[PDB]
């Protein structure tokens, strides 16, 4: 029942959001429209929350911070969620379980709710997916909403374009990355020594970053130091985040963008759907690969691949 | 006639090819249609010159440095061709004679070639449409082919993603005065050229400000890629740099032609501009008429307004198609 649906996951029940999601997420047309009046429903409690992005390459301590820095907020009484963009879910129809136990103490905190990437047919279907899903964690009470990105592909502008403040966690021994940065912070600065090399390295994204103009005058990234592994510095590194949330939601920046990246999910999932047409018979699939092929190939013109595509799809 | 025009156009015909860039470039559907066989008769002849994307703040340089840089060329034994992209051509209906006042020499050259943005419905549109444009450029005898971003707003990955080659000009001065790297730049950036150096204070203030990025470069770019890109110096106005500006362009073709580059990454541009031609078709159809224009209008506002969620914009939107 859609109703109780609704009224549960507004109550903060924990199995009604996690069944609202699956509906959300689901790659079946009729699951999808099911729960669009739900969503759409609890949209004035959305919104609540703060929303960063986090990313870095495998191997700094991400999942290792994120469990302690999510640790210290649901400890002073937040209520955090984290969800993962994966590229990869776009080839392999998404995971059941996913990864909850690479975050050993949120994975078993109640004041906590992890989910794995979504699965769809485009990175833009995805990162809509995992829009929507987001409204419903806040709409369930959930005041801190992370989104990290996952894998190896290219999901680090889509994080940025999901959240409010874009982290990124750097080692101290892709080039877009820096100028999606809202802060970069210098991980594994151990009380033994880390915190030397880590401090210089620090100096040096500081000074390199001088020479960026950041997109609002609000706001000017820094660049920090932490250890994720013993918990330095996380305090300070989550009130950098308020101070930008304070500042950004005085002058209304933080609404402006959240306009801004919600019309472009809306144009995402129109082209999703577009794109799913693509696979809407075997024929239609070999023939459009075929446009596709022959335009990567060099052997016809972009807009004679596109016009054959746009026949084949009814355009 | 289009037989005709072809072969015209494959001999170096410029009226022919101006006519065809006059249909490839036009809003009306029969006419795009029309030509459409034509680029792709001359596909096997297109693709042997180096594209380079240049863009610059207003005020920069850009047409002074370009007019000086394509004489040379032009003086050299080059055909260079100049197109534009130019984000408020999605607004406008393109411009009949466009801006040459700027570039008073390729004006009157004969080895020039200069177009102002063609106008579509969506930026995609735009840029994939100066796409076809360098095609026919390029078979009809083009070697070099400058694309240069109009005005104030966000056509820099759009040109990048037409060119070989993405050349940032910048204005001179350091510390205080450093004017910076707008957002999305660095990342596109294959050479920095500080513009304005001349002779006397100009330089000094312009050697300052590029070593100023030269140094943040190197700390920010990851050491694997085939290509630094350099920061110079230059002068459009007096010819000062231009030889070495241009001397390091080459050394980028000689160098990511050998690795697969080149041809690698106009493989993906192509492709993308395949797609964006899809999606200019699906957004033509969403201005058909005034209701339907009016109904997405209405959907994309109540999303912006936070009135209603994504999902439920694009549901609305996708019935109006028939999707
Ligand atoms: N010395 C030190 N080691 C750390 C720190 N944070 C993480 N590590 C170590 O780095 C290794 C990789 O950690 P992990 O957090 O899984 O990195 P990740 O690959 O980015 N996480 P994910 O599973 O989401 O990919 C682990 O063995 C972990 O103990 C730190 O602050 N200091
Ligand atoms: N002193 C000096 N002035 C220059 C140089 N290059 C261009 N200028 C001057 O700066 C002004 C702008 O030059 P212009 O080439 O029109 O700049 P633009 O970047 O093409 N402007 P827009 O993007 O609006 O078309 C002109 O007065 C021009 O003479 C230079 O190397 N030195």
């Amino acid at each position: 029942d859609m109703d109780t649906l609704r009224e549960r996951l507004l109550a903060g029940d924990r199995a009604a959001l996690a069944r609202a999601i699956t509906l959300a997420e689901s790659r079946r047309a009729d699951h999808r429209a099911a729960v669009r009046d739900l969503i759409d429903a609890v949209l004035p409690q959305t919104g609540r929350a703060i929303r960063v992005g986090i990313t870095g390459v495998p191997g700094v301590g991400k999942s290792t911070t994120i469990d302690a820095l999510g640790s210290l907020l649901t400890a002073a009484g937040h209520k955090v969620a984290v969800l993962a963009v994966d590229p990869s879910s776009t080839r392999t129809g998404g995971s059941i379980l996913g990864d909850k136990t690479r975050m050993a103490r949120l994975a078993i905190d109640r004041n906590a709710f992890i989910r794995p990437s979504p699965s769809s047919g485009t990175l833009g279907g995805v990162a809509a997916k995992t829009r929507e899903t987001m409204l419903l964690c806040e709409a369930a009470g959930f005041d801190v909403i992370l989104v990290e990105t996952v894998g190896v592909g290219q999901s680090e502008t889509a994080v940025a374009d999901l959240t409010d403040f874009f982290l990124v966690l750097m080692l101290p021994g892709k080039k877009g990355i820096f100028e999606l940065a809202d802060m970069i912070a210098v991980n594994k600065a151990d009380d033994g020594d880390g915190e030397r090399r880590a401090s210089a390295a620090a100096s040096e994204y500081r000074a390199a970053l001088h020479i960026l103009t950041p997109p609002s005058a609000t706001w000017t990234p820094p660049v920090v130091t932490i250890s994720g592994l013993h918990g330095k510095g996380l305090d300070s590194l989550w009130s950098r985040i308020e101070d930008h949330r304070s500042k950004l939601t005085a002058t209304g920046e933080i609404a402006g963008k959240r306009r801004e990246q919600d019309v472009k999910w809306m144009w995402a999932l129109v082209h999703e759907r577009l794109h799913q047409r693509l696979v809407g018979s075997a024929e239609v699939r070999q023939a459009t690969a075929e446009a596709e092929r022959a335009v990567a190939g060099g052997e016809h013109s972009p807009a004679a691949g596109a016009d054959a595509i746009a026949t084949l799809i009814g355009l």
